């Protein structure tokens, strides 16, 4: 009943540490939702990878649209996509604001990089960008999450901050804080700065070995799984693939995997099988 | 180097059995070609299940098309797409073998059961004889690249019908310009195959789906002059196995350090999507 | 504003009649709003048609989809698709439904006859009118029944037995339909129908009848379904010959909109005041 | 006959040629129709048909996707007005790629910054190398790429028009598409003069549309793009048939003035599929 972008919105602005966990296609975004996280993280790289290209827009943002709604379609909770600098200027990231808007997805993860191709976007411009999407959306609860990329571009704590409020100040919902460092550090001393001026979301990929309850002292308010999916599948298609090939038989494979009802369960075939009763002729 | 459809149309005619394995996307079919595989099959239930939706012509056949051009630029082996039944009669049919051969597709498979499902122990009736045969007739002499490959998927034994139906389609489909027969059971034992091939004394490639027989050695096989074996799903269920189980790990210790040292690393996902190639090209074109 | 879906329910059910234009792509549609017209018919000749295909199921579901949302991404009254036959069985189309549903669109018109001169099983579309009625979210979703029993052949027996069959099945409207060249299937479906449901026409064949005659039998819809198209169509063929023979524009340039007016159905003044304040000066 | 060949030969040819625009499939086969060789596929036109705004809203895949379909419906090739290539030179050569496989002849790409941030033009260097990147990528030899100067649109002279053409021509270009917002040919003219026929040259009369066709085979101008002319009488048909329907509720008087339903069917074909219907159906 509570609409997803409500739920993210909910989620965001709460006192407590949240997670959501990254899917790339709709068959990850229901085993996601199953296992119980209450948000969907819609990866770029991820998807970009599933589809076998690079994580620089080489697929158009309408084909990432797209998985996108296979991926809302089968979800019941909100999914907060990670749409690279908008696809474009503010026209293109209002335009794609819209989009997900009608297509269910639940927020949009825009950072201040410059696009295409360490300097990176001007802040007003990426603020103006903050607010077009801001002013563009049709629901209030629909989540503008900006991500600063000043520490990962090597500035200091001083851009990011600068960085971080006049987003916040232009309607962002939540401020992604990232750091390619092995620890906290660049975060620790952001969150101190911050001052607690709005939810900030951290993805914690390089420095995993932290102990998450420094997150809750730290007083982070979500914390993103980034591509832990992507990565366990890429593995074990790489292992079936080679014991297949190898075997040249279905022997040494058939009880490490998921059977074959257990893939109809998941794409929910016995409603249909139901609707096939109940909607075709004796 | 040898188009993709030649290449399939080798593997159809060789003598030796051959093996193709199931992507059912960029990704899965990029490993499927480094892996060694000489093919690889489209899914349709994988590529449906990964969409999310059941595999009973949900997504479109453009939406279908679409998941199969990204694995065909990520691949350079042939790719044989499970098409259903050619999504309408055989008007789409052939729209569709257009549209895969320009995706770099090397052939179709389509079965002979109806389109849509209309009607709720008693065998399940399939498509008109002459009325396949004639859809099969209808793609082969609308394709322009000469060696895309039709295959024919014969459903006689599945839907109830025992010997004698299948090798009567089979026959129709074959002499209407099928490239191959796809042969199916639902046994949990090769008996149809095996009486199958028994009679078909050899008119034209046989291609097989060992999967709920799969304990069957694939010597015997061999033995049959089957001329090829399609693994059907196995890659699809290994990732969905991969992360139920990463999933459910970072749900409940609600931390990464019990999974990062099971799953590949974020470069080798780099590799895979061929990032070298990207930098060393704008090194040759940014200023 | 009021949802597109509900603007189309209160037409139907409407005691005067209503009439919808028919528009094929983003620019037509937007043009057919600023005419004045209440509603849009997404006609399936004519979106297959621009395409450069047959009216035969070519294009996919979902390409039709696509053409249908940038039209309804350029307008603000409601739009009925054509979905032929809903591109399949019940299931498809109470899929089709929904994304119709998601992209704004307000209804869909299926019509009775065998996909992909006997029609589909009266239960079996029955049941399928049924599936879209118990599927979509938006209560205001129109699903209108085509009869296609007087165009096959069939008598006023049959267009009445189907036209029954599929209002109580839920149908919101029924499209009855004919190919003489004068009302009187119309007249006699109306005639026995005892207003038992809205009715639309599409009065293409027979377009010589009065306007005020369907308004006395109580239709409660009328469909121009195609002349968007074929005005384009001739224009396009006159303006390209032209070009063709005098290699030169002198002779086309005062027969055709400026540029000016295409920036304008554009909505480019819109874009050029939000440059304006998003992007830094 | 490839259709990138027919392209390539109408544009390295002696004589004027001349391409007329189309924006969809119907509009393609009619172009084709009327005897025209080539079809120029129109940003304008396109983005119009749509609903748009000629600024990038439609993402390149959807554009893409109209253009497959006008390949589809005709014979004659389709250079593509393909604005800067949606990115940088890694999106321009996957466009070029993708518009192979369609069938499109090539693409035309214009020397201008993307994407908006607003008159500084792209940097000379870099569209030579995303011209270039775009010929080294090009699986059949033919596909022409087509380079636009802006230079006088930009408020630049004859000097930076020279320079710039002629650094796209070193690059790889095919042809060289000199365009002048003026009412006069002075600008194409001066060009003329100045280029010393280092490659073939296409141009767009639509605002010195007054300037006798003879003229442009005089300076030997190469080919000749009518630009936007069939979307515009389109929309004049569609606005008149509309307006005329509406007001009189009735179609007596629009019926004697458009084309007949049977002059659809047969624009789309349809005879081509009853044949086939004949042969394929029992
Ligand atoms: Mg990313
Ligand atoms: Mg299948
Ligand atoms: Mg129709
Ligand atoms: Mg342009």
């Amino acid at each position: 009943k509570v609409k997803k972008t409500t739920q993210l919105k909910q989620m965001l602005n709460s006192k407590d540490l949240e997670f959501i966990m990254e899917a790339h296609n709709g068959l990850s975004a229901r085993i996601v939702q199953e296992a119980g996280f209450k948000g969907i993280w819609g990866s770029g790289l991820s998807v970009s990878a599933q589809l076998g290209v690079r994580d620089s827009n080489e697929a158009s943002w309408t084909q990432v649209v797209e998985v996108l709604e296979f991926m809302s379609d089968a979800s019941d909770v909100p999914i907060l996509l990670d749409a690279d600098t908008g696809y474009g200027n503010f026209n293109n990231a209002r335009r794609l604001v819209r989009k997900l808007e009608d297509r269910g997805v639940a927020g949009a993860c825009l950072e201040d990089k410059l696009f295409p191709k360490q300097p990176l976007a001007d802040i007003e411009e990426f603020a103006l960008k903050i607010k077009a999407c801001k002013d563009s959306q049709t629901d209030p609860d629909f989540c503008i999450v900006a991500r600063v990329e000043a520490f990962i571009a090597g500035w200091g704590l001083d851009e990011a901050l600068k960085r971080a409020e006049a987003y916040r100040n232009a309607g962002a919902d939540a401020i992604l804080m990232h750091s390619k460092k092995a620890d906290p550090s660049d975060i620790e001393a952001f969150m101190k700065a911050w001052n607690n001026q709005g939810p900030v979301v951290i993805v914690p990929t390089k420095y995993y070995k932290t102990p998450t309850d420094h997150f809750r002292d730290m007083g982070v308010s979500m914390v993103i799984w980034a591509n832990h999916n992507l990565r366990a599948s890429v593995s074990a298609i790489q292992q079936t693939t080679k014991q297949i090939y190898d075997d040249q038989s279905l022997v040494n494979v058939e009880d490490k995997i998921v059977s074959v009802k257990e893939i109809f369960r998941l794409q929910r075939d016995d409603e249909l099988v139901q609707a096939e009763d109940k909607y075709l002729p004796k």
